[PDB]
């Protein structure tokens, strides 16, 4: 596998990163604010109906989930 040699010394620098509240992913605090703008716009697959719904909408999606929608779009 790998010989037990001295080994390389891995070091880390002090970098303050910000985490999202919707996706909860690691991103640059600088590109965080913006990242959110799109983050929400993104649509995920629901389990009840099975349609693409906005991340931020998923909050109150359950309400319209089941009643709203053309019908059986996909399996
Ligand atoms: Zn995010
Ligand atoms: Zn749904």
């Amino acid at each position: 596998g790998s010989s037990g040699s001295s080994g390389h010394e891995e070091t880390e620098c002090p970098l303050r990163l910000a985490v999202c509240q919707h996706c909860d992913l690691e991103l640059s605090i600088l590109k965080l604010k913006e990242h959110e703008d799109y983050c929400g716009a993104r649509t995920e697959l629901c389990g009840n109906c099975g349609r693409n719904v906005l991340v931020k909408d998923l909050k109150t999606h359950p309400e319209v989930c089941g009643r709203e929608g053309s019908g059986p779009s996909s399996g």
